[PDB]
């Protein structure tokens, strides 16, 4: 149940974060390329302790098991957007954490960080995590076309969006 | 027309775009706040030269005027895309250049550079501009609802795209 | 008048501060002591550069005559407020220059910033300071009690402030 | 009682400040983001290690538990006027020990760093704290509107202070 | 068979790796000489840490026993084409493995990096190794005379390679 | 003719090279983006120096204008091979420059660097370079199949070469 | 006279400081070897630059001379005091402008720097100097025996202080 | 009785001296703000390292006992003065140790370091460590009027002097 | 017998090198000053390992025993040449290694490197040494007059060379 | 006898270094002041690691007891010329080890760094030592009027000397 | 001739350098690969300032002439020996300096530097510079069998020497 | 004569010392190798600056010709001796002048640095510095056998001494 925290991510998690960078099954669903040395992300954990224009989390639960990941990135301080992206690790879906997660993401963007507007990417071949974003309030204003190349192809992802006003109400 | 061309930005062009960095009815328009040091410029540029992510270019004619930019940002390498901008100087606008100019972008994107899809952001309330990039052929792809503060208004703007197979078999 | 206009703070304007950051009866209402080599001048114009929590001005006439300095500072991103102050050059007060400058200190934190509340710090031994704060909508929100220690005692200042709402709506 | 310690904060307070620093219900009352990773914590203490402009002060009890944060900052050499603030450990609310924090961070300013004003802004949303200030001496001076937002709503705070004459007379 | 897994290389591979480069029989095969302090290898894994040019990866069983070393090298991204080279452990030769991790990089760099051109270069006295491209759909498009002083001898080598389109169709 | 001679690139050069790394149609045929800051020139200058593996070369005829560039990269000390690229300037093509600029190439491999391979990479749409080279003494060791992408589609080049013992005894 | 004017030491008068600090007759006074070379000044004057426990300060009059030098050097903030030095070059000595200088020197001390106690050291055998003080408002506070080792001999000297209240209520 | 000595302050040494200078009621008769992190202490020792115008000494006795700290600092070569500062610890105090110690330092000072004039400072209601230095061949060259604020109020000190050809003969 | 082999110098064998480096009776015959300090080693083996003009050998048997040291080193690419130093440890002279090991050096400069010429210096008063080196096709091309000072004297040395074409066939 | 080993100063040496450089009676005799934390210590090693112009050693016995130090600093290679010094541990004092140090680092000088001259400085209240030296085969070149300030008074010293000539014939 | 001058080489002489080191009938007699970027000699001359183990010199007549260079390299203190090579600059060959030159650099080895053997490399076919060398006191006492590969060849040298008694007793 | 004074040596005064520097027959009594790049003298004078070991003086007469050079080296802070060295240009000497300057490093030495004991180091075979010497109250105090190797030979200097108290009280 809603035992589901959200906290800043550490360097003690970069091994459970490592694990996730390089499954292809996993990263496909952020466009991001599943190569990665420990060396390497050790490093941009460096680089993003000084950078105020992301917040990555690690979600736990109570036995304080490491259940997932949201990020927010590219905040943008003028313009009070920010790119919302979020993994359940493999053990951890199915289990239906998906809304609870993605809605201390959304609590997080609009009652902390006081932002207008959250965006976010999904392949049209994921047409049910979609269903979800949709679910929590999320809802489409572009369908990108052959944006990216995604095991062999290239496909097309809806961007879908959020605003302050809407949630918080 | 037929007579202008794109160079790579050099550091001798800089007071060209610090004026244009600095104007607020043209950064406007690329969603840029209007204010820049020529001292964060210049450092920006060097630490540009190293970047393969970005072809910053700029725009001149026959007789030696810088007539504009031309940004290809974003590039990514894997996905090939890189989002596109472009200005045209305040006293060189209403000439017909833009249009040369946008399909100077796209030739350097598909033919040079071999990306696959160039990508803008438009003002909804730009609508001049709209029109020039659907003419050579931009088709919206979606309708980015009020994604910038711009002028003390939440606006939206139009995302638009092209295909390397649509510009070579033009 | 309509001539005026602000922009960013660059390093041929320095000399121009050093004038005023030396200024005692200039420097003694931004709370500030007047004492500053070129030196330490330049370092914190190549400090404050990239320092995105502020931006500075200065103010020009139609003939690019330095008239003062409007600075916005403290900016806050979650809280969306930050600390205004100007100076006009001596041979420049008494024009009826001040509102139009504050106005755009306004404009650019509201309509540009995005910003929500802009508030600033006024000696209550510099009355006619606080009254066209007054005349701008600035409003008092606090009295601090022996703030400041400036030319031989402990003075009082006023916090005052405007939001974006009000502002931008009236 | 007067088994209230104040010393240095140290490295090994680390861990402890950054429990307090990523909790959002302490930080909401430092008007402050509930987010930072270690490493960005012990960059921050490396960096006010040589900052003589502040402050940190853990506060021990015999036992030496460790029961809070008392902080100087924005200490001004000419103007002598600092900023304090405090926290007490969740663990350790409610015993009646924070006159005693608080009177000991106003002896340290006044009795040693010889300042002339501390000031503090504290939550008008939160009168049992202005309250406790109130009777340490503290006198409010500004009522600072919509000064920060917190919780999804922009609040209202007291700006407070005491003067070096006052407390020592 | 689909029991061998490609993945990153990291710094725990690296006495691995060592012991390869420091194999003239391995190396010779690779056009490189076999002299390789752990000290230089640890700088060129720091380097090549960064260098989205390279790619380099272990290869393990189910065991996860290390079976061998794939890389993409000279990645151009205007071209869209890299060189291939692949070891076997000399302690897993000879069972059948190498097609599979032909295979395996071929995908890598077809369905993932996107790429337009994979090559290799291969001894001419090594008509198994040039058996071995070929049934996994490499073309002879050189024959380089006398390219490389190997043994005392200045040998030939075909240059090979196959496209995205063949091995994506 | 007779004239001519190779020497070590200068920073003075780098104007001469600079034009020449921005042009289109020259730099197709060394298969290389026509794009590159005057900044990034000198950087990739002050890195190539120090760099054993090359040897970069600018022709000067005997008044001392600059007629092209010649290059030995990639030069392994082990392998004894190095790959060679030359241009002429668009002013000097047609001359009858060319095969005297790839024996200056060859002499200063085969007699100076004591290499025994040298080789080149050369479209197969640009015949006459082709052609040039054979009666030089190069011959085709491979034809690299759609290996650059170059105005607006893949092309195949011819990987071309000459040992040290055929240049030197024929 | 009311027309001295005391502001921050700039890079551009460390000629004027380097003379001085050179001068066997005038570093005797502050006890400080008369040897300096111009590239150790500058550089003490860009550590000088970072130093908030130094005022180092140029006299000048009406027009332009620099009529000498005063500092505010060991302030301490928690016991808010600071040791005063001053120099008159040799030209511009006997006019009656120390006591001016000196009483710049504490109403900076004490109107604006905020501080409790100036302090300073000048030889028992300086009498003219001693005078002077006392008519400032200087008292003895110790008789420092044999302090320093200057022009060959051993020698004392005489600490002297005001306090801010002195000062203010003067 | 005369088994004390005086030995080179050492990195090992730092938590003994750590202690002293976060106590309130021993850095008082120094004047020094009782306030520093090991790690500020640990590099103004690293600092100290390369410094001639200083020596930090720690006492010990024959148990190898940390029993004080004695320190020279300020020495000036042209002029032969150094000002001296001495502490024993809370647990070695009353036991006569302080004049042994004050002339291993004077003997330090005259005999090793070939100054001319050690002098110090002490506050005018210390009247016994007064007595002290005079016993020990000090006399009062000054009194300095209200120059330090400790323990909230600005107090007067008295500069005391012992020349080298008075220690000698 | 033939269980000897060669390998690339490494960071663990610095302790047995600083040994043959520090002793007078070995190094003597390398002309070199018999002093070197682990660290000044250490340092220098770290420049020797970005070095392409170098490359220095540890020879060992089966058991893994450091049996000695073969260098060659001066490597010069334009011309081909480089010179060779050998020494075996005290404890494994005598064994008739000595061929084994030099024409190991010249399989390497040869058959591997792609060397024209190696030459090497010896002292006139090693006449056995010299007798070797002529076993295993090495001649002389010099005799260098007091080139070295080695045990209170100046001392003939000669030089000696092998060709590639010799060595080849 | 012949059971002293003369080998270069390592960093395992330092404690004993140190221990020596602290000692006030052993330092006298070098003129020389008795205080030396281990910190500066080490960075005075790490930094003459790379001066050609000097060389420590230390002295070793059979069992390998540090019997003392022995130095040859200020080596001048345009006039050939070092100066020479030597301490002995206190323990290992009075066993007539001193002269087969002498001779043994006059034999360094003399046979290896093929110097000419070999000076030294001794306190001419220091007969015994000067007694030493003759014996070895040094010469008095000069009587230095209070070069050094020892312990309250300005003291004489004999400079001596030794060439490479009188040393090896 | 009685009027030849050795100098340390300086900074204002390595465009002199530069072409001697780039000219390659002149290297060759070193057996120096000729090509060499200004920018790289210029920082070998800031590494050469550091060097105990060399001596660079240039070689000045009466009224300025830059005639030539003259190394001692590889100065070695324990052996006490230096590699010396020379240059005489083309224009002022065949003048009778080269003799006076080599015994310029013999007595600087021997009456300053205190060395104790001079060793050269010369080419067998360079057999004017051997006679030069026997003739001033240089003895063989090698013959290196193909040492370098110079203009196509590997090619032998003479190794020569003379020692500090020959030349002090000469 | 009384005309003379010595002042910090400066970055205009290398020439003049790298003059001297690169003088064989002056360098000879400093016992000092005449070879200096001016680049090693410029880093090298950075480097001696901030050495408080150290002080180097040029002389100068009324006209501020740079007479000679005057310094005070080791000068050791415990035990208060330092060495003193100097040189008169060649076009100066003969003029009497080497007492007034010897006594200006004595001044220097024992009435600012407030030293013990000055020593030199003369050649035995430069009698007439050493009877200079002795007329300003040096003592030989030791005869160096054999010290420095000078124009192709071992010779002996002289170690020579004057105290602080016979100085400043004869």
């Amino acid at each position: 149940n809603s035992q589901l925290t959200l906290r800043a991510l550490e360097r003690g998690d970069l091994r459970f974060i490592h694990n996730l960078n390089n499954n292809r099954n996993i990263m496909s669903y952020w466009f991001e390329e599943p190569y990665e040395s420990f060396d390497e992300l050790e490093e941009l954990y460096n680089k993003h302790i000084h950078d105020n224009a992301e917040r990555r989390f690690v979600v736990e639960d109570a036995q304080k098991n490491l259940i997932g990941l949201v990020e927010l990135i590219e905040i943008n301080y003028i313009h009070r957007s920010a790119e919302f992206q979020i993994i359940i690790a493999p053990e951890h879906q199915g289990k239906g954490f998906a809304r609870t997660l993605i809605n201390r993401a959304l609590d997080y963007s609009f009652t902390i960080l006081n932002l207008h507007k959250i965006y976010l990417h999904v392949a049209v071949e994921n047409p049910k995590a979609v269903h979800l974003y949709e679910e929590c309030g999320f809802v489409e204003e572009g369908h990108l076309v052959e944006e990216f190349f995604i095991n062999g192809r290239y496909q097309d992802v809806k961007r879908m969006y959020i605003l302050q006003s809407k949630y918080l109400n």
